[PDB]
């Protein structure tokens, strides 16, 4: 049920805030801190994220995911071997400041890698001229839009298990636009017309809440 | 027609990356980067980006944009000052570390702010369980998908001119999905059925290069 946060960024601070009511442990060696944390609903372990027996600590074991921003990528990697010795199933989202050190830190056992900055650089050369590009990502991810981007599984016996993406017409239909479907660690980004939905898969839309809904029961059963 | 890079971050050196080709004059005040900045076909002036005439030096005025990037935001909105006391028309992109600052950037003279760590924060709170959210909008923003985010503008005298959202069908016709519509400085992400065109509008959408071909076509008059 909760989730182990190894480091502190100002990142983390902006994790922590929509984690509020889930179950949160930070892990960090910087005392500075622990106020911060308390004051999110979060709990906090005084310790070294490089270490086994601290990891231990923020009982890592059998939590739903880990979030690691340290530093550096060097101990960012140093934490997720840390973290693998322990539990080698769980989920670990990884937050890396050089591109080139992404493929290193999936190596070390990442499933997951974030990078504000190459998103951010390339935010930036793309707001030259029109902003819309860093508007719509900016706005998407905010809890206070009326547009939302949600993840709706299509669950096993659903109406359109078998339906092409054509023939579903989800837009038309529920108001929703489709960006993607993903299963497992795969995503299609605007899938194509002939695609045919299977239990299992995720859609990824955004839509206003309500169309959020008449998607929700469009699927089932 | 130049693009000024004020300051030096790991988010320039992504941002060089894609303006290779582009011309673009760095303004930093730490050497160390000169070979770096070189190798990117950009060019360097070694200054004091807070300083009025080292951005004089940089020739900010009528350059097309000018991002903004110091170590702190305190010397980010000095920087924009500076910049506003020269050229108070030049468009201004900054970088905000911390989310309190994002309105005293905005005040200060910048026309967008981006924030890696915002993103990066609901973006790792978001990956918990799956990371699609995560991984849409980092592929997106690299130049190697097949699927890519472009912003077609719709010209004077254009056939859509005047059209609905509902009645252009532009999905089914060309393979592009609309996430939003922008005009000047406002963004409608996933506009309302009833939404109509207006020459100067600006499409946003995602499609395969194909598709936005049949788009750019399907608007002209
Ligand atoms: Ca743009
Ligand atoms: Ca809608
Ligand atoms: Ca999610
Ligand atoms: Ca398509």
């Amino acid at each position: 049920r909760h989730v182990v946060i190894c480091g502190w960024s100002e990142s983390t601070l902006e994790c922590l805030r929509e984690l509020r009511g889930s179950e949160v442990f930070v892990l960090a060696e910087d005392e500075n801190v622990r106020k911060k944390v308390l004051r999110s609903g979060a709990n906090f372990v005084h310790g070294d994220p490089t270490r086994v027996s601290d990891l231990e600590k923020a009982n890592v074991r059998g939590a739903r995911a880990v979030i690691v921003n340290l530093e550096s990528d060097s101990e960012t990697i140093h934490c997720i071997l840390g973290i693998r010795k322990i539990d080698e199933s769980v989920r670990i989202i990884a937050e890396a400041e050089r591109y080139e050190n992404i493929e290193q830190l999936r190596m070390a056992g990442a499933d997951q890698v974030i990078s504000p900055f190459v998103i951010s650089g390339r935010l930036m050369s793309r707001s030259i001229d029109d902003g819309y590009e860093a508007m719509f990502v900016q706005d998407v991810l905010a809890e206070e839009s009326t547009r939302r981007m949600v993840e709706v599984p299509i669950p096993e016996g659903s109406k359109l298990e078998g339906v092409s993406v054509l023939d579903a017409d989800i837009h038309d239909v529920t108001g929703v636009i489709i960006i993607g479907v993903g299963r497992g660690d795969e995503l299609i980004i605007d899938p194509p017309r002939d695609y045919s939905f299977r239990a299992g898969d995720i859609i990824l839309g955004i839509g206003k809440p309500e169309e959020i809904e008449r998607l929700k029961n469009y699927i089932s059963a």
